[PDB]
């Protein structure tokens, strides 16, 4: 039989814009994208600055293009409006600005802010206050020269539209629809920033930031696949779901932490009987809190080959954890427990800290003592009145 | 007959425990002190990657006896150990290669005056470059030769009256090559806030070049002397004549500055026929500046008023983003002006305007540009 042929069951920019000779070749770039993204709203609505920043303008950013995107609730991504700035990249190349570096590298800073705030009803246009927020953002990163990158986080301690809104923090990942650009000043990629909680904020900062943001992917309330921020949300993704908890905990474990230290409450004490004093035995103290991220100091630094300390909020006193793979510490596994003045530097063997985690259970009949005679080292986990006295 | 004339090289002890970035800074600081191989140090004992607020892991600190032959005075020398990758081992900096900057791509360094009975080195100025190492680590930007610290108080401590610093290559220690990359030496003077001030209207270039002709500032090695008195200015009044022939030929590095100024329409962005600048006679004082050393340069130069939303911006014919063109010269965005003014025109101002004592208020008016400026009391703008 000669072939009767298939039959397919199931079937699912490239023209300038008006005026090309008008745009800086920066800024032609980035609009590439954004009409490939949106060919259907030529013309968006712009916050604009009319006061230029090399003259003076307190807006680093020229442009705000704010567009609509339908998502898909078809495939749990709700609608909502879309934020792309104009400005932290060499949009002019004319070194006004930034300083012209040519095709290679990154243009300007490298990157432009994006923002997905998820759409009320009644909302017959994008709200212009998240404009305001990348200006701020913007502001940061003029001042110092601190790039950002995917994972990297803000703490803003207020809420971002100035709403009562839980929502205070962000986080900054790639957009997932904006395809990084070649611009003839540079590379241009694109961060997209994505609000959280003071508590996510947390989590992030203890164990990773690119891990956190994955959690909120699985959770569309927050959240999403696409991580559109919806600022009247009133529970973290713990109180959604606290099984994530371990999830970040795990993930503790497996990448380890990028909290280095921690201004808590703390306190030393030496059992022996400015210069180096070599301890024969310690006594380290914590309250409730501090005590809190000794599985963390462990698990997620120490067993990492890492350090973290812990600095008393009054006072004097510090105490560092080492681990073995440490350079320049002045505590060794000889003399494991050394302090300068005030600050003690204790060092903890792989083998040991194993034995000392499978006494830590979470971390409640206060004061918890901990002992290992061995070792001539105690934990106390004490409640707060003490360092308050 | 014939002629007749009237007129490191050894390794370190125990080299293998240096590691390989302060090795080559090290061997820079034995060529110039050969006679003092163990000067005093301070220490970061508590390391910076480790939680320590010290970000220098080391501070040497030699004696230079100097050339009074020569008018150098004797003075204690500062050289610091952390802001270059010393261990090239991604514990602060990152190794970027040998290719390039060695951690920031310097090291600081500071020239105190001895003073008598000064037999040791004082230890507040290792104290003073951790402080400026903080700044350094904090927001990675990095200084260069010509730099100004705006410190806003007395280096040691003291009430004197150097309070700021400027920052310059180091006249002796010569750059190094590092297996972890380059190292500068960038070296810390002491300045009042009147020459902090004339720098940023100027260039540091210019005022740290002024400063090598005072020998009390000053001298050609730029030593710091704490008991300085007088100001550069106060002690050669012909100074201030050479500052701003240099802001004539070399341009103004103050692009903007908060003061008294106002502003008045005679009559998205409204356009206008007529208007009447206002300034205090401080601000006014800048008006020169603004012209000779911005607007004849090609650059813009702001007034902000410290009080309320009100601005004006002197913009030239060779800037972008401007609203304000020749065809309309003025035009504001709320209370924000822009006044746009040609090199020919500013040349004609500049000849109407002297100084700029006493004759407030001082009004100057061009019609044929329908354009008032006025040198005003200070309580007109406090209300």
């Amino acid at each position: 039989l000669v072939p009767r042929g298939s039959h397919m069951a199931e079937l699912r920019p490239t023209a300038p814009p008006a005026f090309a000779s008008l745009f800086p070749p920066g800024l032609h770039a980035i609009y590439g994208e954004c009409r490939r993204l949106y060919p259907d709203q030529p013309n968006p609505l712009q916050v604009t600055a009319i006061v230029k920043y090399w003259l003076g303008g307190p807006d680093p950013l020229d442009y705000v293009s704010m567009y609509r995107n339908v998502g898909s609730p078809s495939a749990n991504i709700p609608e909502h409006w879309h934020y792309i700035s104009f400005g932290l990249s060499d949009l002019y190349g004319d070194n006004r600005v930034h300083e012209f570096t040519g095709t290679d590298g990154p243009s300007g800073f490298g990157f432009e802010l994006t923002f997905r705030l998820k759409r009320e009803t009644g909302e017959s246009a994008p709200p212009t206050w998240p404009a305001e927020l990348m200006q701020g953002l913007a502001r940061y990163v003029f001042q110092s020269e601190n790039t950002f990158c995917s994972g990297d986080h803000v703490s803003w301690h207020s809420p971002l539209d100035n709403s009562e809104s839980r929502i205070q923090h962000m986080l900054l990942t790639e957009d997932p629809q904006m395809q990084p650009v070649q611009t003839p000043f540079g590379v241009v990629t694109f961060l997209q920033i994505v609000g959280v909680c003071t508590e996510e904020l947390h989590s992030a900062q203890q164990w990773n930031g690119q891990g956190i943001l994955e959690l909120l992917r699985t959770v569309p309330i927050a959240g999403g696949p696409w991580l559109i921020t919806d600022m009247r949300r009133g529970e973290t993704i713990f109180e959604i779901d606290p099984h994530l908890q371990e999830r970040v905990d795990k993930g503790i474990e497996t990448d380890g932490s990028n909290l280095s230290g921690v201004s808590a409450k703390c306190a030393w004490d030496d059992l022996s009987r400015i210069r180096t004093r070599q301890l024969e035995s310690v006594h380290l103290k914590f309250n409730q809190e501090s005590g809190a991220l000794i599985p963390l100091c462990l698990r997620g630094r120490l067993l990492h080959g890492r350090h973290f300390t812990y600095k008393s909020i009054t006072g004097d006193m510090a105490i560092t954890f080492v681990s073995t793979g440490v350079e320049g510490a002045f505590a060794t596994e000889e003399h494991p427990y050394a302090a300068h003045g005030p600050w003690l530097q204790i060092l903890l063997t792989e083998e040991f800290v194993e034995k000392m985690l499978e006494d830590l259970e979470d971390l409640f009949k206060l004061p918890k003592e901990y002992s290992w005679p061995e070792k001539k080292l105690k934990v106390s986990i004490l409640p707060d009145v003490v360092f308050d006295s």
